[PDB]
């Protein structure tokens, strides 16, 4: 029942890997303590292998089965459609890993006969063969972090031709089933603002609110074959075309449940018997399984009025308190149940009586004030990682611009407005690349976005209040100021100064650029403006933006 088995072959890199923070003429204006920022590489793959490799034991009781039965009952009301090859192709990221059969993502998006013909041959094989393990590539991801150094995370994915097939059979499923099964408990249906709203209202729904976050130790590795088959049983409850049922069964048996691992050099590194992190069902599967175990655990632990918020492996639970004494006890029972379900906690869960102190999805609720002086709740986070990555993308061009995603997701925060917005717009101006579309990710899905559209985008997602929030909490302000000292980032007072210049520079550009300067930096000037709704805002088609999670799902949503 081990999560993995290795042969001894090393996880090899597919190209050159950089560990040290690249430095250019712009780096110092943002961050000075360069030694604190690094990128993980395959050099540490071995350390990760040991952490994610362990035996899984599972004891399923009646609470587990009762929840699953309820989940299946809801899933039976879902009707999902098969995606055509062309539709699946359009969902493929322009720069997705190329196939090992003579074609790349570019060929897929263009519907080249070579790509389409191979995809049809892969689809045909899936329908006729439901036993042969599908090959997968295992790689060490290159992610940037701030020291205090974690080993590189592993990524496992099937060939491009197979990924297109997953879309055809399961895209509609993983996109609509979760919300139906988990209702308001499914986190990916909320934008940052709706997320905070659901958290605050739930916290109020309890006479004596009590909540906590639950972090499973290497969730992917705790996912057993049973969990993956139970996930397929849930998918099968949907009203599907017989052809989709066969493909889903085949993908489950041949890919999701497990398979051989091949490094970039073509060598067999071993075998996987747990969750593959690079498949379309990774997000949906983790979410369903976490919600299943956690819901069953809540009953086993005897938690009153348990409301949950689940995002993949990230779990948040809010319920009626029963005294710090009983609360601590119930939590331990919960943890015990989760452990029995094969989902032990990396870090022991602690009860919280302060909403703002609960951290979920690396975020926490906080409060600020609008133009009216009204207390307003918003979503924020520790800016350490966002700033380290911003530093990296400052001197290195990356496939995914985290700074852009962070601005969109945390536009209302103190750090994103004063630092991220100021710094990157300053750069875009100097290079005259304000209207150049950039790729970023939101809930795992890849989006192509032009910086000049940030004003309209933010207005639609967060409202006009985002452009005028003030008087942040002492806790939030202090966490930011501390993070800057740690990384050697100039104080906020410096950023305010720079923003005045960036703002005036944008206003001078006029048009699109003027709108940015006016709305994005209205906080920099002493005498703020009026800031009225933006006409183009509505024209924006931000539908599939916050519907579901697609982490590792190789999904692209052309904007
Ligand atoms: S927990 C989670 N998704 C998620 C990540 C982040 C951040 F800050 F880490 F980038 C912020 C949010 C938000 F804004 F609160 F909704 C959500 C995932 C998992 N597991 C995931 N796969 O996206």
């Amino acid at each position: 029942h081990h999560s993995y088995t290795w042969t001894g072959a090393l996880i090899t890199p597919c190209a050159a890997e950089e560990s040290k923070l690249p430095i250019n003429a712009l780096s110092n204006s943002l961050l000075r303590h360069h030694n604190m920022v690094y990128a993980t590489t395959s050099r540490s793959a071995g350390l990760r292998q040991k952490k994610v490799t362990f035996d899984r034991l599972q004891v399923l009781d009646d609470h587990y089965r009762d929840v699953l039965k309820e989940m299946k009952a809801k899933a039976s009301t879902v009707k999902a459609k098969l995606l055509s090859v062309e539709e699946a192709c359009k969902l493929t990221p322009p720069h997705s890993a190329k196939s090992k059969f003579g074609y790349g993502a570019k060929d897929v998006r263009n519907l080249s006969s070579k790509a389409v013909n191979h995809i049809h041959s892969v689809w045909k094989d899936l329908l006729e063969d439901t036993v042969t393990p599908i090959d997968t590539t295992i790689m060490a991801k290159n992610e940037v972090f701030c020291v205090q150094r974690k080993p590189a995370r592993l990524i496992v994915f099937p060939d491009l031709g197979v990924r297109v097939c997953e879309k055809m059979a399961l895209y509609d499923v993983v996109s609509t089933l979760p919300q139906v099964v988990m209702g308001s408990s499914y986190g990916f249906q909320y934008s940052p603002g709706q997320r905070v709203e659901f958290l605050v209202n739930t916290w109020k729904s309890k006479k004596n609110p009590m909540g906590f976050s639950y972090d499973t130790r290497c969730f992917d590795s705790t996912v057993t074959e049973n969990d993956i088959r139970v996930e397929e049983s849930i998918y099968q409850c949907c009203d599907l075309a017989p052809e989709a049922r066969q493909a889903i069964k085949s993908l489950t048996e041949r890919l999701y449940i497990g398979g051989p691992l091949t490094n970039s050099k073509g060598q067999n590194c071993g075998y996987r018997r747990c969750r593959a992190s690079g498949v379309l069902t990774t997000s949906c599967g983790n979410t369903l399984t976490c919600y299943l175990k956690a819901s069953a655990a809540c009953r086993a632990a005897k938690l009153q009025d348990c409301t949950m918020l689940v995002n993949g492996d990230d779990l948040v639970v809010i319920c009626e308190s029963a005294g710090v004494q009983e609360d601590a006890a119930s939590l331990r029972a919960f943890t015990e149940a989760m452990t029995r379900y094969s989902a032990p906690p990396g870090d022991p869960p602690q009860p919280e009586y302060d909403l703002e102190l609960i951290t979920s999805c690396s975020s926490n609720v906080s409060v600020a004030h609008d133009a009216s002086g009204k207390r307003v709740y918003y979503l924020t986070r520790d800016p350490t990682t966002p700033l380290a990555r911003a530093a990296w993308e400052t001197a290195r061009h990356t496939p995914v611009n985290s700074w852009l995603g962070n601005i969109i997701m945390y536009a209302p925060t103190l750090w994103a407005r004063m630092i991220l917005m100021t710094h990157f717009f300053s750069i875009l101006l100097a290079q005259e690349q304000l209207e150049k579309a950039l790729d970023c990710q939101i809930y795992g899905a890849c989006y192509s976005i032009e910086p000049l559209d940030l004003p309209q985008i933010i207005e639609r997602l967060h409202g006009l209040s985002a452009f005028s929030l003030h008087s942040y909490s002492p806790g939030e302000i202090n966490r930011v100021a501390s993070c800057l000292r740690k990384l050697g980032v100039p104080p906020l007072r410096v950023w305010r100064h720079r923003a005045r210049s960036v703002r005036a520079r944008l206003l001078s550009q006029g048009g699109r650029a003027a709108t940015c300067g006016k709305y994005l930096f209205n906080w920099a000037v002493k005498t703020k403006l009026k800031l009225t709704p933006i006409p183009a805002a509505s024209q924006l088609d931000l539908s599939g933006w916050f519907v579901a999670g697609y982490s590792g799902g190789d999904i692209y949503h052309s904007l």
